[PDB]
């Protein structure tokens, strides 16, 4: 059919200086630089095409932009008429070539204006075959799976091996994980083995808490050591295409990533709540001076249900991501805001709850130990001053000893153990002070013999009321055994590592914002530095502003695996040597 008067524009034709347009030979011989606003010359138009050929990277955009660019920069001109590109040719780029409007914006002549791009025009570029599909620039890899595509750059996905770190750093972090993972694995297994060998004696609170603590660090170690199996790391971290496993469970991928995630994360969070059960056990152990065997229902409910709820909540929002350096799948690697709510929030909480029971625990210990020490001090002041009154050859010696006794009795009256028991204790000293005041009156009158005799009566007021409560105060504090204080030592030892773990995830969370910015800028640099560069000069490589600290990661792994080793030393006693020697004697 004859061409529409509107699907063309009046422009003087000039012969084509280039027989080829972006790698494809042209079916016509004349062109016009009227459609390209940025160009006035054919040489200028060609140079702009070299700038636009920088979109070779991001194939989904390159596939549709190629016919549009030839239709604008090198269009067909015949008998003082240039053929305009159709609207459908222009509109087809808007979607995949979203990278253009995000960075430099679409030029005025390349915006789909009803005038600049009329509807249903015979494009002519439809007859030209653009064989070039496109390739992905480092650190992106070519993929046709849409679930793996990196933001606006369609057709490209981030490579499986962490681009922010070298192979030297990869092997170094793997050797670090191999060393800490295996020793924790052997330490926890040995500890679990002693517990099951003497199961009926071992299965008793609070000793049984550390078994379940070691159980968590053992299961967790299995997940961390999984990657060291022949080609397992790539089965857990890499996608089918060759990209990083991000946004899992997804659909068409293997469960190998989510399986390792559940193994690591569930065991991690179960280990932190079992630590809180330990801090609570040590808190309530001083309140026995209420058995823990009854509260087993509350412990096993919270320690196994709460990590399950969090594991399920992550798999629902699908935030399971894989990392090649760590060699495991975890929550919030890509979306760090999810790592704050599922890693920093529960670790922040266990520090508050666990910390409270550890602080209130020593507060109960040091308060009860001081109250006894102060009572013993006042009790000894009374006994020492009684001897002074017995030996006193004058009333000034009797008066001075009694005033010191009055101050000691009133001070010891204020003392409270950690009420009808308090009523008789306070009244016991009320009688004594009242008797001291009567003895002081005799000393003030000068009656030494009468004040000395009145002082002998204080001895029985002390034995009848005071002595009965002093023996009780001593017995309650004697009830504090070594296993009780050892539990607290382990509690603070575990608290330390949890405080370090928190600080590491807090550092990663605080600086991820810039690490992602430094990455996007690095990726965009790889496509910018390739364009607008002299033909003779080799392409200079781009750099990353900032990346995660491998030292902070190593400190986090030391804190995580450190707890697993430190909690395994609960069975490094005399009694556990007996269990292995008696089983060895049974075998041979
Ligand atoms: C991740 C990668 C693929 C995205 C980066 C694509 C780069 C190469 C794109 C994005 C915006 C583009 C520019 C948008 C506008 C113009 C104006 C025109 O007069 C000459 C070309 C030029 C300057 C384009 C050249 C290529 C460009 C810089
Ligand atoms: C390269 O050019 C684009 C133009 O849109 C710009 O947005 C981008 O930031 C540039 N890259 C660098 C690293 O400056
Ligand atoms: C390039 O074109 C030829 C035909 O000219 C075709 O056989 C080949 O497959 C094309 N290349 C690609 C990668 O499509
Ligand atoms: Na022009
Ligand atoms: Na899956």
């Amino acid at each position: 059919p004859p061409p529409l008067s509107h699907c063309g524009r009046a422009a003087p034709c000039e012969p084509l200086r280039y027989n080829v347009c972006l790698g494809s030979v042209l079916p016509y011989g004349a062109t016009s630089t009227l459609l390209a606003g940025d160009s006035d010359s054919q040489e200028e138009a060609h140079g702009k095409l070299v700038l636009w050929s920088g979109l070779r990277n991001a194939p989904r955009c390159w596939a549709v932009i190629q016919p549009l660019l030839c239709a604008v920069y090198m269009p067909k001109c015949e008998n003082d008429r240039v053929e305009l590109p159709s609207r459908t040719l222009c509109q087809a780029t808007r979607g995949p070539c979203a990278i253009v409007e995000r960075e430099r914006g679409w030029p005025d002549f390349l915006r789909c204006t009803p005038d600049r791009f009329p509807e249903g025009c015979t494009n002519e570029v439809q007859n030209i075959k653009f064989n070039s599909s496109g390739q992905c620039e480092v650190p992106l890899v070519r993929t046709d799976n849409p679930k793996s595509w990196y933001e606006d750059v369609e057709g490209c996905g981030i490579q499986c091996q962490n681009p922010l770190f070298t192979e030297a750093e990869h092997q170094d972090m793997h050797s670090y994980i191999a060393a800490f993972g295996a020793v924790t694995g052997l330490c926890t297994l040995f500890t679990l083995a002693t517990f099951v060998a003497d199961w009926r004696n071992s299965n008793r609170y609070p000793a049984v808490i550390l078994f379940y603590v070691n159980a968590c660090f053992f299961v967790g170690s299995i997940g961390w050591l999984a990657q060291f199996m022949d080609g397992a790391r790539r089965e857990i971290v890499c996608r089918a295409d060759g990209t990083m496993r991000l946004g899992e469970p997804t659909s068409n991928e293997t469960l190998s990533c989510v399986i390792i995630f559940v193994i690591v994360y569930y065991a991690l969070m179960a280990g932190f709540v079992w630590f809180v059960v330990l801090t609570y056990a040590w808190h309530t152990s001083f309140k026995a001076l209420q058995p823990l065997s009854g509260k087993t229902s509350y412990f096993h409910l919270l320690t196994w249900s709460l990590p399950f709820v969090l594991t399920v909540a992550i798999l629902a929002v699908a935030q399971v991501d894989g990392d090649s350096v760590s060699g495991i799948c975890f929550v919030g690697y890509k979306n760090y805001r999810y790592r704050a709510g599922f890693v920093l929030a529960p670790i922040g909480l266990v520090l508050i709850v666990g910390g409270y029971f550890l602080i209130r625990g020593v507060m109960t210990l040091f308060s009860a130990r001081r109250q006894l020490a102060d009572l013993e001090d006042n009790w000894e002041t009374l006994n020492d001053n009684l001897k002074v009154i017995e030996k006193a050859d004058n009333a000034a010696q009797v008066k001075d000893a009694l005033t010191k006794m009055r101050a000691a009795a009133l001070d010891a009256q204020k003392a409270t153990p950690p009420s009808p028991e308090m009523k008789d204790f306070r009244h016991g000293f009320d009688i004594l002070v009242g008797q001291i005041d009567d003895a002081l009156k005799l000393a003030n009158e000068g009656k030494v013999k009468e004040a000395q005799a009145a002082a002998e009566q204080l001895k029985t007021t002390r034995n009848a009321y005071i002595q009965k409560y002093l023996e009780r105060a001593r017995s309650t504090l004697s009830k504090i055994n070594e296993t009780m204080l050892r539990l607290g030592i382990f509690g603070f030892l575990a608290f330390g590592f949890v405080l370090i773990t928190f600080s590491c995830h807090f550092y990663d969370f605080f600086n991820q914002a810039e690490w992602e910015r430094s990455f996007r800028d690095y990726v965009l640099c790889q496509a910018n530095v390739t364009i607008g560069l002299p033909t003779k000069q080799p392409i200079p490589d781009c750099e990353i502003k900032n990346r995660p600290s491998l030292l902070v990661e190593k400190i986090n792994l030391f804190a995580m695996f450190g707890t697993g080793i430190a909690m395994s030393t609960w069975v490094w006693t005399k009694a556990t040597l007996l269990i292995w020697r008696r089983t060895w004697c049974r075998l041979t």
